């Protein structure tokens, strides 16, 4: 399949070089996967989720996204428009408030929670979790995290906006899971990104357009925009059967695009994320 004039991060995950604007894929498009967007929430309704997008889960008084960046993160996973896997299923968690906030006590039982309701749904193709959030170190949220990739689900984090080492922030800094640095268009590290040895892969995080709330789009930057480019990216590997859900962030640095990253700080990998499609 071929998207003409997809966001740029989309053609990106399917290209060799940058500058290109067609997103290929299989077909499949994630279909028989499922995605956790444990976030502010996802305004469900928005026509380009095609009624493939539901609340399952909010620790506030609404489930409702009243912020923004739950709802971009989930069209960057399985939008119509703006999404990896296109034909995926999302579930959104709200762990976060409407301000982008949340504790980590709450941040913590949103992630047991996905260990536990993943066996309420029909996911024959697999679960993958994304994580669009992060703070200071915390063990507690680290072992949540390993937790949750431990019973089956490929857990995608971001590795921080801090520009620094990614090894003194939560969930970014547990290792069993795929902690997700940011792109630029013209293959440059984010000036914003993180970096370090913990760091497993990069993805498009700058200027990336998707969905927002009140039926809108806009494009916003960070690695909590690169992180659903990898965790659809892992539901659409998942459902051609490419891998599996304690392989997949392996796999996606197997198949990555190597060294083809500019300022990318010594002993931080230089991979790309990469459908590896050839139509």
């Amino acid at each position: 399949a071929a998207q003409t004039n997809a966001p740029w991060g989309l053609a990106r995950i399917s290209s060799t070089s940058p500058g290109t604007s067609t997103y290929y894929y299989d077909e499949s498009a994630g279909q028989g996967s499922c995605v956790y967007v444990i976030d502010t929430g996802i305004e469900a309704s928005h026509p380009e989720f095609e009624g493939r997008a539901q609340m399952v889960k909010t620790y506030y008084y609404s489930s409702r996204d009243g912020n923004g960046h739950g709802t971009h993160c989930a069209g960057t996973v399985g939008s119509r428009t703006y999404g990896v896997a296109k034909k995926t299923q999302l579930f959104g968690v709200k762990v976060l408030d409407d301000n982008g906030s949340g504790q980590y006590s709450t941040i913590i039982a949103g992630m047991d929670f996905v260990a536990s309701d993943k066996n309420n749904r029909n996911c024959p193709k697999g679960v993958v979790a994304s994580l669009s959030l992060g703070g200071g170190y915390s063990s507690s949220v680290n072992s949540a995290a390993a937790r949750l990739q431990s019973s089956g689900v490929m857990v995608a984090v971001a590795a921080g906006n801090n520009n620094a080492d990614a090894r003194n922030y939560s969930p970014a800094s547990e290792p069993s899971v795929c902690t997700v640095g940011a792109s630029d268009r013209y293959d440059r590290r984010s000036s914003f990104s993180n970096y370090g040895s913990v760091l497993d892969i990069f993805g498009p995080g700058t200027s990336i357009l998707s969905t927002w709330i009140g039926g809108s789009t806009r494009s916003i930057s960070g690695t909590s925009m690169a992180t659903p480019h990898v965790a659809g990216l892992a539901a659409y590997l998942m459902t051609l059967g490419k891998t599996t859900a304690a392989s997949a962030c392996r796999y996606i640095a197997d198949t990555a695009n190597k060294g083809d990253l500019s300022n990318i700080p010594f002993g931080t990998v230089n991979l790309l994320a990469y459908n590896n499609y050839q139509a």
